[PDB]
């Protein structure tokens, strides 16, 4: 689902939609939410709702719009999961970061904005949150279980604003040696935080996942909220 009429123009002229939630009371900081591999779907709407309840506005851009506008896949449906994986494999990460940059600029100057912008991303969006943190586009970035973070550690010294990452200890994407590389690499830059949740794997913060873990979700989420709170007026 997207908010009808919302259109955001990217660097290269590509335009895309977004799901927007205006804040309960304005002005407010705006959080750009970077999707999982399933487009802008129920978990994205739930996350917009949550952040609005917590005193934010939120913008969730349609990052698959370069491939197919309006993708919103049910992660419990096998055939739709297959299409999600195909879209993820074809996904242009750099163009993703560019679209997020354009969403962040949009978020800065909406009527309801206090001018501060955060980013929270999950899975694919967690990977994108690290790349965005290296570019420095946002005031604060948060990633949940990005894939391949161990391959991006050359970017650690580029990070100039705070970023927070929540990783599942049982995430099959992240074997022990990768966790060690990430831990050591991140430790070099105190603007980065990474927490490991020993009893949780991928997708642990999404209730509809077979990998949902309520205790890990709740602790990660309260950490995210405490980390974003300084953006609030």
């Amino acid at each position: 689902m997207l908010t009808e009429g919302i259109s955001i123009q990217s660097y290269d002229g590509h335009t895309f939609g977004a799901l927007v939630g205006s804040p309960a009371k304005a002005p407010a900081p705006v959080i750009v939410i970077a999707q999982e591999i399933f487009g802008v779907n129920a978990f994205m709407r739930e996350t917009v709702s949550w952040l609005v309840d917590q005193g934010y506005a939120a913008v969730c851009p349609d990052l698959y719009a370069r491939q197919a506008p309006g993708t919103a896949l049910d992660p419990q449906d096998e055939r739709q999961r297959e299409q999600a994986y195909k879209l993820w494999q074809a996904f242009d990460m750099e163009a993703g970061v560019g679209d997020l940059e354009a969403a962040i600029r949009y978020a800065r100057h909406q009527p309801y904005s206090n001018g501060k912008v955060g980013l929270v991303g999950y899975s694919l969006g967690g990977a994108l949150a690290f790349l965005v943190a290296a570019k420095g586009y946002v005031d604060r970035a948060v990633g949940y279980y990005g894939v391949g973070l161990e391959k991006q550690l050359n970017k650690v010294p580029e990070v100039k604003h705070p970023a927070l990452f929540h990783m599942g200890g049982q995430d099959h994407f992240v074997p022990a040696p990768s966790r060690q590389l990430i831990t050591e690499g991140f430790g070099a830059n105190p603007l980065l935080q990474v927490h490991w949740y020993e009893e949780a794997g991928h997708s642990f913060a999404r209730t509809s996942s077979s990998g949902y873990v309520a205790s890990a979700a709740a602790l990660a989420n309260e950490r995210t909220l405490d980390f974003l709170a300084p953006l609030q007026s």
